Parts: C-alpha cells; structure tokens; sequence
C-alpha cells in the first residue's frame, strides 16, 4: 500500500523557524563559513513527503519466517512488567510535546492529576478500544547540517497522554527484548568502545574479512502493516501482563500500524501506513525489523560466516569474503532479498575491506595511540554535521546539546578533544555556567548531564586512554583538516592555543573544573600531568546508558 496518503493540508510549524545559522559574538571563533549551515524547517516537509511517499510489495519467503521463528522463540523468553503511571510520567523529557488535553511534560513529569487523570482515561480507551485510529501529529524536524539541502525529515506522535501509556505497556518490552531477540547484533547495548571491540573482534574473527553497510532508502517509509503486526507478534511472545497485551494489541492497531496525520494547526493532512517515528517502538521496532529483513536476507544471499551488527535502520554485516566479484555479487541478492522484503537501498550496498573504512552509524573505527605508544581503536566519525550544530549551539540554547553528547559520544577523538572540548569549556567559564547541567541525547534518550562530569564519564565509557591519545591517523587528520576548510573552522594549532588558556582558566577554579583542566586538556600542554584514575568516576550512574536505542521515542533518563 501507499505507505503515505496526502489530502493537500500542509505540514505547518509551531514557532517559526530559523533555517540560518545565529551569529552571536562567539560564532567566528568556531565557524567562519556560516551559510554553510543551515536547520530543516517545515518549509521543505513538502519535498520530504513526496520522497517519503510510495507503494511497498512484499513478498516474504521461508528464509523470512525461519528467522521470524528464531526471533520468536528468543522473544518467548522475555519476561515485561507493565509500567505505572508514575514511572512512565517520570520517563516524560521536560521539553516533550504537550496534550491537546490541556497538559504539559512538565504536568506529566510533577505528577499533576489533571495528567494522570487523562493517561488513565488513555489506557481505559486502549483497553476498551482496539480499532479506532489514534490520532497523530505530523511535524517537520530542525535539525542542522552543513550543506552537501536536506529536507526536514518528519515526526509523526501521538498525544502526550497515548505516549505515557506507550511507556507503561511497552517501556520494558523495548528495553529487554532486542538484546534477547538480537543477541550481540543488538547495537544499541554498546558503548562506542563497546562497538568498537565488537566491530574488531568480528573484523579479526574472519580469515578473510569483508563488512558493509546497507542503506535502506527511508527505512520508516518501506515498514509495512505486515512488520508491523509481525513485530506485534514478537512482542506478545514475551511474557506479560494480560493488561500489557491489550494495550500492545490496541496500540499496534490503533496507532503502530497506520493512522490519520494532522498538522500543528489540527488540519488532517492525509493518512500513514508505515512507522510512525515517534512512537516508543520506533527504535526497537525498526532494530527488529531491519535484523529479521537482513538475516533472513543474509540466508537468501549466502553471506558466510555472517555477524551482523544493527542499530534501528542502520546495518552493518561483517562476513568471509569470497573475492570482490562474489561479495559484489552476493550483496546485489543481499539487496534484491532485502527489496523483496520492503527495505530496498538508497545507494547500494559496496564491499568494504578495510574495517577504518566501514561506516555504520555515521562513524568508522580508528586507530590512534595511547600513552605507553601502545595501538588502540577507537570510534570517530566525520566532524561536519557535529561542528554545524556547535555552531548552531554557540549561538542558540537548544532543547538537546549535540556538543556534549558529541564530547561524551566521541571523547577519545581528535576533533572533540580539540575543538568541541576547548570551545564550549571555553564558553562555560566565560558564562560561570560550568556547574549548570545540560540536556544531551544519547542513543535517542534525554540524560541530564553535568560538563564538570566530562572527565569521569570519559574515564568511564573509555578508560583512560582517551585523555592520552596521540599519533591519529593520516586518514583521520585529514578528515578532520579538510572539514575545517569547509567550515571555515580556525586549524588545530589555534585549538591548541585555545586549549592551553582554557585548561589553565579551569585548573585555576579548581575542583571539578580543575580537573577538567587535567584531563581534558593534557592534550594541549607540551609538559603533561600524570592522568591517574578519578575516585568519583567509578561513583557515577551509568546505568540505562547503552542498553536500548529510544529515538523518537519520547524518552528521558
Ligand atoms: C557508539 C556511537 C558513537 C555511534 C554513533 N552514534 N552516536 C550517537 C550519539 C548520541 C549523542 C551524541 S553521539 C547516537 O545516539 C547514535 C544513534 N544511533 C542510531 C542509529 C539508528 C537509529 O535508527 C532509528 C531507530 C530509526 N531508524 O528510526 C537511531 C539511532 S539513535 O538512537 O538516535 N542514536 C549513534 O549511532
């Protein structure tokens, strides 16, 4: 079916939106190229909706249902509790959307009754009602790139109240499940150095090593009513309370399989007939669906000795190659089973032989050194999209701060090191907003984080090392180089320079800011410091951390 049906209403925003980059006094000392970057705005939802708008045919065969009866017999093994209201309100992100109820997050997350009182009406209804479409609000995502323009991609939700129950009957579900169902294929429980000691360990595991990543072209688009009922039926494989069944009953009919769009302005806009983006499922649903089309697509192909590795619609298969005609060959039937199954590719999927070069997740493995000279592996990705939006973040306060996600996500590398670090430390002690804590992202979950903190996370998530890293790749380098000129982002030595007065400005307040200064600029002094192990490190909360994926889903930790 079509995976959309328009009726002409337009996509229309809440606020207007910028799509240029802000220019405050800071910007020129990040960024000089600032029409370089830009944010997605409603304005272009148009041409995304015509992109994202097609008929999917499926056509499922046994190596299909084999894999889906694998997963199921993993799925029967899950046990889910129900969450309570209390508990899903407190998952609320301050910022979510609020009710067309006359309720806010902020309502939902203090607990008020005017609230709870609708969430409980909403999970009445759901038990009670397993057919009637629930309603949905589509909008165009802001989100900042540099220029290649991409259209804003789209997110599709429920009602705030339909999204708390989401989390009472689901929460646990998609926050077990996918590791049980996926084993070590399930991206999501990974660290970046977690990811990385897999990606090496399965690269090394072949004699002969060949990965690549496979882009289906707008992965929510090609779900179809079928996965989506599908990933219903793994999800009632678990077991749970017969409440949790309804609701996840109601949901799938109601909302995860298709439902009436309406804009901002409550227009109806047309009808949707694949994923919704932001819903609870979408992160779990996708990761499943994109590893039952893939193994099953592996099988169809042959792929030997085949470790996959998947995070939502992001996959990346590491397997024994058969010499470059047969790898080319075998993905080409990777790709016409994928396609058959409804996830055919946006460019098609290419052989890689060299892991440094495999990017999945937007990142690639790398190699740098430690202190003791010693070669270490680590996750680093293209700076550009990163540095846009520090750009956009140095000159506007932002719901989520790519740049410390950014910081924490890619730590040990040299462009976060050198220029995310130095900037926005730099930032924080002219503001004396060193101890504020602010909202990131990870994995698609709202943590509140304490920059201060900066050093123990890192410690924690990556050892040590990443404050001691030296010696990057040529490869590397130049990335990070040439994105420089792009952007018009001063070169490393100045970030040097910077660093230098950044690191003595915090070993000067002392504290936790001193140990900023320490550890995460050692980097930039000639004459170092010994970086010993940080006591309060091994006392900090980083549980819930890498357990699941929970993009679009309305998540806060
Ligand atoms: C280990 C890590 C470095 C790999 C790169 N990286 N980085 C991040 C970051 C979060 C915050 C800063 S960087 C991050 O949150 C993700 C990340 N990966 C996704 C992949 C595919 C995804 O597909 C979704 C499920 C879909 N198609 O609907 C979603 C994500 S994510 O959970 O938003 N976040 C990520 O892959």
């Amino acid at each position: 079916s079509m995976s959309y049906t328009w009726t002409g209403a337009l996509i229309t925003p809440c606020a207007a939106e910028e799509s240029k980059l802000p220019i405050n006094a800071l910007s020129n000392s990040l960024l000089r190229h600032h029409n370089m970057v830009y944010a997605t705005t409603s304005r272009s939802a148009g041409l995304r909706q015509k992109k994202v708008t097609f008929d999917r045919l499926q056509v499922l065969d046994d190596h299909y249902r084999d894999v889906l009866k694998e997963m199921k017999a993993k799925a029967s093994t899950v046990k889910a509790k129900l969450l309570s209201v209390e508990e899903a309100c407190k998952l609320t992100p301050p910022h979510s959307a609020k009710s067309k109820f006359g309720y806010g997050a902020k309502d939902v997350r203090n607990l008020s009754s005017k609230a709870v009182n609708h969430i409980h009406s909403v999970w009445k209804d759901l038990l009670e009602d397993t057919v009637t479409p629930i309603d949905t609000t589509i909008m165009a995502k802001n989100e900042v790139f540099c220029v290649q323009r991409k259209p804003a991609r789209l997110i599709v939700f429920p009602d705030l109240g339909v999204r708390v129950c989401e989390k009472m009957a689901l929460y646990d579900v998609v926050s077990t499940l996918p590791q049980v169902v996926m084993g070590s294929s399930y991206g999501f429980q990974y660290s970046p150095g977690q990811r990385v000691e897999f990606l090496v360990n399965t690269w090394k595991s072949k004699k002969n090593p060949m990965g690549f990543s496979y882009d289906t072209r707008c992965f929510d688009s090609t779900v179809t009513e079928n996965d989506i009922r599908v990933e219903e039926s793994i999800y009632q494989c678990c077991d749970l309370a017969p409440e949790a069944r309804q609701a996840i009953k109601s949901l799938t009919e109601r909302l995860y399989i298709g439902g009436p769009l309406t804009n901002s302005k409550g227009q109806n806009c047309g009808y949707r007939r694949c994923r919704a983006s932001g819903v609870l499922t979408t992160s779990c649903g996708n990761t499943l669906t994109c590893y039952l089309k893939a193994s099953a697509a592996c099988r169809a192909a042959k792929l030997q000795d085949c470790t996959m590795l998947v995070n939502g619609d992001d996959l990346v298969v590491i397997c024994e190659s058969a010499g470059t005609q047969e790898d080319a060959a075998s993905l080409r039937v990777f790709t016409e089973a994928m396609t058959r199954y409804s996830a055919p590719p946006g460019d098609p999927p290419q052989p890689e032989y060299d892991l440094e070069l495999i990017t999945s997740c937007s990142s690639n493995v790398s190699v740098a050194h430690d202190a003791s000279g010693k070669r270490v592996y680590y996750l680093t990705r293209d700076p550009t999209t990163p540095l846009a939006r520090a750009a956009w973040e140095t000159a506007r306060h932002t719901p989520v701060n790519s740049w410390l996600g950014n910081i924490i996500m890619y730590a040990p590398t040299l462009w976060a090191r050198m220029i995310l670090m130095t900037h926005f430390f730099s930032i924080l002690l002219a503001q004396e907003q060193l101890e504020k804590a602010l909202d990131c992202q990870i994995y698609g979950a709202c943590y509140s984080i304490e920059p201060l903190d900066l050093p123990q996370i890192i410690e924690r998530l990556h050892g040590l090392s990443a404050f001691s890293l030296h010696s990057y790749s040529p490869g590397e380098i130049n990335r990070v180089a040439s994105c420089l000129r792009k952007l018009g982002v001063p070169p490393l030595r100045v970030w040097r320079h910077r660093a230098r007065s950044v690191r003595a400005r915090l070993l000067s307040q002392g504290g936790r800011a001193a140990t900023c200064g320490k550890y995460l600029f050692n980097w930039a002094v000639k004459t170092k410091l010994k970086l010993t192990p940080i006591p309060a490190a091994s006392q900090l909360d980083l549980s819930g951390w890498f357990v699941a994926g929970y993009s679009g889903g309305d998540i806060y930790h």
